[PDB]
């Protein structure tokens, strides 16, 4: 009942993180300040993440083992389903945050983010293309969170999976399009999974990069965000 | 224009000949690492083959072809390998003649991770009882979708076919119209888990490669270089 698709949706949408609020530096950018503005950034956003995962119908009843397997699979990918929403209308451009917006080829200052950068933008265009709805987005992003761990309580966690699947297609059949377009629709939607996936382990791939060369303190940033904050 | 049904019929014909490897002597972090990189190289000539068989590929630009093969080689080789392990859990059937069971990894620094991922993929899709046609639409929908970005647009209508193949597939099961969304749905949801796999199985290859357990890493290049046309 409470995984009803129309229901799941409006808990999915009054789940939605805050906006966060990060500002430009005051000194053009350098490869020590934007790496370190991006990741203060995404150090604010993960606590915002785990409110978000915690208030998805039964992902508290999970495992504990299992709530951090989800988060610690797929918290990369959530942050930049994110950024390409903010970014959908806006080409050329990545809304990281209302006043940090960057061009593209601002990231010419540190090593080896256009190619990530490139990739954001790519699949933010295939997003636009598809007119990505923004019921569509919250059920993909949920989908993420829940599909994103691979396991190489699971009984809860394949109903989830199965309740957010029925919400993605109660979505697009609100479309009124034919029932070969919905299915091409879900289709397209769901092959693009694999571009933000891509896109989680390259973009990653260079934050491993940034530690080995002093750029950056840590490189899991979920697990960095929760050693430094606070249990109320 | 090709039907469902005839595009899924030509995927057929287009599969891939068995390939052997035959080998060794227990197995070291290099034997082991030579053998994988050999089968692959093998497999990889085929797959140039099995690749223009899809119906339009040759159409598209060389640009287009070469752009997708080098995204998509490692995918391509992970999914058939689970294809070929689907029903034996706790076992990796590479080639014929190289079966290895999972705790044989061992012996490769950092290989036991990429075997539980291609395991358990690898479980999922025996949990699906995936089915022969869909196996073929998948795994041509894998080459056809790897590429992040007059012959695109013709790229993008042949992937519409192969995913209106695989539509028709799982609607010809006669299962409802909301097991038919729900399957299409698990089914595109794991070319994700495929992609992490090879993304993970790819940077482990680079990994051998600085501590020169292997001489090469991009294996479809280095096929490409060695071989010579007829
Ligand atoms: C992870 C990186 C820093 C954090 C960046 C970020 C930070 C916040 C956010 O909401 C999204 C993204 C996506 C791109 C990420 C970057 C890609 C490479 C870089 O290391
Ligand atoms: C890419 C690796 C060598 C080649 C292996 C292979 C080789 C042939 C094949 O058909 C499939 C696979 C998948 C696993 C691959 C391995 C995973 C890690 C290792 O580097």
């Amino acid at each position: 009942m409470a995984l009803s698709p129309e229901q799941l949706v409006l808990t999915l949408l009054e789940a939605e993180p805050p906006h966060v609020l990060i500002s430009r530096p005051s000194a053009p950018f350098t490869e020590a300040s934007m790496m370190m503005s991006l990741t203060k950034l995404a150090d604010k956003e993960l606590v915002h993440m785990i409110s978000w995962a915690k208030k998805i119908p039964g992902f508290v009843e999970l495992s504990l083992f299992d709530q951090v397997r989800l988060l610690e699979s797929c918290w990369m990918e959530v942050l930049m389903m994110g950024l390409m929403w903010r970014s959908i209308d806006h080409p050329g451009k990545l809304i990281f945050a209302p006043d940090l917006v960057l061009d593209r080829d601002e990231g010419k200052c540190v090593e080896g983010i256009l190619e990530i950068f490139d990739m954001l933008l790519a699949t933010t265009s295939r997003f636009r293309e598809l007119k990505l709805q923004h019921k569509e987005y919250l059920c993909v992003k949920a989908m993420i969170l829940l599909n994103s761990s691979m396991y190489p309580s699971s009984r809860k966690l394949a109903h989830l999976l199965n309740a957010v699947t029925d919400a993605l297609v109660w979505v697009i059949a609100k479309s009124g399009i034919s029932s070969q377009q919905q299915s091409m629709r879900l289709a397209n939607l769901l092959m693009l999974l694999s571009h933000v996936r891509h896109a989680s382990n390259k973009g990653m791939e260079h934050l491993l990069n940034m530690k080995c060369k002093n750029v950056v303190p840590v490189y899991d940033l979920l697990l960095e965000m929760l050693n430094a904050h606070v249990l109320r």
